[PDB]
């Protein structure tokens, strides 16, 4: 047989690069994922990661409370949290104890994976009370945003889309939602008639994931980095795998 | 008056029979319900059970958490079995007292009504951390496993479908999703531009249900028959009510 | 070992100390009990009975 | 074939006589059980029963604190119980905060299977520190006890020996050691050197049970009834069942 790597007949080189552009182009393809990150940055270093993956279209919605630090079998202010609650819904309406609760969040970031297509990002970014825009009347339910995500990066190729927020001001106390649509190049359009009905089972079909990691340290090596995640940490380095036409 | 069961004037009879056709031909027609079950089985014999009932498409979607054993109002090892989640998402990811979590669902029985098109039937069985198929770029978000469903039957009628899988080894660890469309056999799409935002609002309006019973026995009691629900039992039993032209 | 005794204890830990009284009594006589559950996890799936090698096997008895 | 019920050749008839009889004499022979049990009384009407079965010879022993009743995964002043011991090993010994502990035994019931020789039987009635007379240099290891058993009868047959004692005094605080030997009406010496190590393996086979009842109907009913025990209640009536030469 020829010698590795020395001429076009290195077959098990030809399928390697193929296998990789293979995954690359299935999750564009109106087959494959759209998926979405939500990650709530807390002050004592914790990060709560909400995914969601589906296929044509993605979103996550949470309410002021959700998005707020919840420790797992260890005591959480539960009582003295619900009279910050009722002081962030109106102001003055509770009892805290607390000026500050350390359970807000301090920063958000959004990622998206590298099928989305950027034009149909939209976020909904309300009040604590869930309102988009200051009074229902006078809301837009929301914006898109797209233009202002970043995209990550790894050997030139876009592993996905990244927008971060930070929260450090007292006043910034949000509910959250966001949406993706899954890249279409095509004029078949997967909502018209022919395919709607798919298009509801994959709002059955979504599948979430959330929970709390202690570090970014652990989120990147425990869960970023075992899946193939696209991310971008504090310090602004890239994480994620290129696969297009690479072995 | 003719006497009763000797003549084709038993008018009681015949309503009767009419009584039951027309509760299983509502239940088929597009006015009709479609409904399905998760059955999460415990070692502790216990269940849990996801139920959602919504016209003209329905389906359930659960993280690897939500399905996990939870006793209300006893003790659940909460701390430990944060611990247990870490290490389910990632080998050697957490600190668990335990080698396997009992919480974990050692089996899973998906049960559709008889309304159900099985070929419509979807599932999204994923890992621990909500992937349908080990990596979000190679995955396809659903398999069509319809030919798998085995017809539950009472009298000789079709009163469910239903899909039995158990998880007995220690890498069993999934997320799951699944979906059904109600059968539909005429040329009507019922997500076509004219009926479309009824099936948004019947988004809005499917009705969920979730409880652990006890045992098999007590769901059989108590939830499946007093609902007229169909059920298959460890036995290979078949539970229902047949209702097409019968008294 | 009772039936009790090879039952299993987590040292240290909660064990559902009063239901698992209530599990004893539904398993010495059926529907002896007033347990909250089917199946106790504490109970053994599996025993291994091992001998070392200056046993005469002839003289086991269980 | 003949009728029922009204000649020597109801073989049905037959066999059912035999295989009680020989339940009987099974038990009476060398290869059988002897068993014994110890019934502690309490105050609350909660019975604490030690069961030992055993080949060949058999025995319960039990310190003071051993005997004293136990509520398993309830409260049993666990603290101020060790000093109402230390108060019954020596006067004015503990800092107890009661006079008398509801938890000491009000009575023994000692009963052995009808497999016993009653004139082997034989009781270590000591006191709280597990002195059999007063002090340890004038103290019988024993008392043979076997004249002051009653016999439990049931259809004319002797299904059991029984010894009460009730222990209503203060001073009524003690240690309990009992022991019979199976019937052996052979000259084979069941421990002479060609069966002692079946004996010592008997010491090693002895099964044990032990649990607290809580009152005499729920011992009975649940206990001694169905599994065929003999027993004597607080009414003077006898359990049991008659096996030799009945049906
Ligand atoms: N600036 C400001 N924003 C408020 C206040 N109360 C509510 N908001 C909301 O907070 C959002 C702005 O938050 P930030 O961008 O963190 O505030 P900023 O004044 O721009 O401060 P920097 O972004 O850190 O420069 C606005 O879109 C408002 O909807 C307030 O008192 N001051
Ligand atoms: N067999 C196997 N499956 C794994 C392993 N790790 C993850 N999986 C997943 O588990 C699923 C198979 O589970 P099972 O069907 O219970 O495993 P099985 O080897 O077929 O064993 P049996 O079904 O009991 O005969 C696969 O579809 C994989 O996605 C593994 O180590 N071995
Ligand atoms: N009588 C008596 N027995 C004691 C005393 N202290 C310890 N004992 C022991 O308790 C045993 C006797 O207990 P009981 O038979 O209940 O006492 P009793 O005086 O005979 O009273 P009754 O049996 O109810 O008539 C004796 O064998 C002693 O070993 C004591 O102060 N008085
Ligand atoms: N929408 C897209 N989806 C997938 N790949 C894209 C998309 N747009 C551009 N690319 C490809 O990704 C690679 C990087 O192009 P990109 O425009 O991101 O880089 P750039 O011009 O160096 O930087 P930027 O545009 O951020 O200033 C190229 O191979 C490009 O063809
Ligand atoms: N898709 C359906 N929905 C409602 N009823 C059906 C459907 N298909 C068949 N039936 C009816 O249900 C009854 C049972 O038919 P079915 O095909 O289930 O039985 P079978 O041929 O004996 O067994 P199987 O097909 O499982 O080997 C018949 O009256 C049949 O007409
Ligand atoms: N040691 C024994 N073991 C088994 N059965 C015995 C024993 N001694 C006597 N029996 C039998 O048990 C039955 C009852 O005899 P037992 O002597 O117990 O009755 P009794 O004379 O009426 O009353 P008691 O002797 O108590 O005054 C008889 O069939 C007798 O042969
Ligand atoms: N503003 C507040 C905060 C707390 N408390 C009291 O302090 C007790 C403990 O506080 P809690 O907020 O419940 O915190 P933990 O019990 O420490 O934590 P968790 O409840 O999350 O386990 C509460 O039961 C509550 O009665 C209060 O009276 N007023
Ligand atoms: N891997 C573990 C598991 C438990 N613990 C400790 O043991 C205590 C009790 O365990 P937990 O898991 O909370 O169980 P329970 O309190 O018994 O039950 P629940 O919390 O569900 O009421 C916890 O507070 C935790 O500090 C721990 O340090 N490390
Ligand atoms: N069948 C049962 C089981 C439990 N309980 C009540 O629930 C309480 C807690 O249950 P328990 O069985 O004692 O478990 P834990 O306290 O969690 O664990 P442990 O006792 O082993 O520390 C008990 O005090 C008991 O009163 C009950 O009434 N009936
Ligand atoms: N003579 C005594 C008896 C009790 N106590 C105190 O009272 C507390 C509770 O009494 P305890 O005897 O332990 O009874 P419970 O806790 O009610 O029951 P248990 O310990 O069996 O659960 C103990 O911790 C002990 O410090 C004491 O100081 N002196
Ligand atoms: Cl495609
Ligand atoms: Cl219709
Ligand atoms: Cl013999
Ligand atoms: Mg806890
Ligand atoms: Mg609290
Ligand atoms: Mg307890
Ligand atoms: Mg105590």
């Amino acid at each position: 047989a020829d010698v590795a790597g020395t001429s076009n007949r290195d077959f098990r080189g030809r399928e390697q690069r193929l296998f990789n552009s293979e995954q690359y182009n299935y999750n564009n393809s109106l087959n494959g994922e759209v998926s979405v990150w939500v990650y709530a940055y807390y002050s004592d270093g914790s990060v709560l990661v909400i995914n969601k993956n589906s296929q044509y279209k993605v979103g996550i919605s949470e309410t002021f409370k959700a998005l707020k630090e919840y420790r797992e079998g260890q005591h959480n202010d539960s009582y003295d949290e619900y009279e910050v609650n009722q002081s962030i819904y109106y102001p003055n309406g509770g009892d805290a104890r607390k000026f500050h609760s350390n359970a807000k969040p301090r920063a958000i970031q959004i990622i998206f994976s590298p099928s989305v297509n950027v034009r149909t990002i939209k976020m909904a970014k309300g009040n604590a009370v869930s309102v988009p825009d200051e009074y229902l009347q006078r809301s837009h339910p929301w914006e898109a945003t797209g233009i202002k995500y970043r995209k990550i990066k790894r050997d030139g190729e876009i592993v996905g889309y990244s927008h971060y927020f930070e929260l450090p001001h007292e006043y910034n106390s949000i509910s959250l939602a966001v949406s993706g649509v899954h890249k279409n190049p095509s004029s078949y359009n997967v909502g018209s008639a022919h395919n709607v009905m798919d298009v509801f089972q994959s709002c059955d079909l979504a599948l979430r994931f959330c929970n709390r990691y202690w570090a970014e340290l652990e989120l990147v090596n425990h869960y970023i980095s075992p899946n193939a995640y696209p991310y971008l940490d504090i310090n602004n380095h890239s994480y994620g795998v290129a696969l297009s036409n690479r072995q």
